[PDB]
């Protein structure tokens, strides 16, 4: 499913609301640590709306468990990932992929 | 034949030779994407001899052609693989398989 496993405390009381558009830093590795993309690299934080599903299972159920400002990192099986797809020329088949997720604001 | 296909590079220049142990990490699936095996999954890298047979034609041609720290995707005909007797239980007969393969070293 998805692990989440806290880096720096959040402040433990906001949390997203589905609706919310959530702002997040990150950079994903594959489970081996060969790491395939960052945020951080374009500075250029992420945003996605919760509850839209434009982002992963594991992203989306996962992130709803993060207050902001936490800093948590995040291990998806394949089942919440992209499964026997992979995402073509990045994410091979079958992959667990692990996030380091910083939810800096919701909008 | 093999069709070999990149996910990720190597050095483009230290390739297997005859004889050599190649060390690989695998998934071996249908062409639906299902998985059959994958060392992965016992967290053991599969060590063979190039040269020396032991495994299907493909992946003789195939990771011949790949050089060290490069993952790819092996398409193998059932002429290159089990042909008409399959692989009991698990492979049929006169099915293209799919591995990933990625060459970690040789020895
Ligand atoms: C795509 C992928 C392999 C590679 O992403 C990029 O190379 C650039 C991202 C640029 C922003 C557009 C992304 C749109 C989101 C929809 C793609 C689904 O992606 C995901 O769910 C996860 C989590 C969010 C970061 C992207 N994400 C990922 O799995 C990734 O990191
Ligand atoms: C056998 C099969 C279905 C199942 O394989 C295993 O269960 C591997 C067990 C671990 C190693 C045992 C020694 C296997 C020696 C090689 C046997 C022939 O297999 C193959 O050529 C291909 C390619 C290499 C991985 C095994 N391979 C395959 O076609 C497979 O994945």
């Amino acid at each position: 499913g998805v692990q989440v496993e806290t880096i720096s405390p959040g402040d433990g009381r906001t949390f997203p609301k589905r609706g919310q558009t959530c702002v997040v830093h990150y950079t994903g590795m594959l489970e081996d640590g060969k790491k395939f993309d960052s945020s951080r690299d374009r500075n250029k934080p992420f945003k996605f709306m919760l509850g839209k599903q434009e982002v992963i299972r594991g992203w989306e159920e996962g992130v709803a468990q993060m207050s902001v400002g936490q800093r948590a990192k995040l291990t998806i099986s394949p089942d919440y990932a992209y499964g026997a797809t992979g995402h073509p020329g990045i994410i091979p088949p079958h992959a667990t992929l692990v996030f380091d997720v910083e939810l800096l604001k919701l909008e």
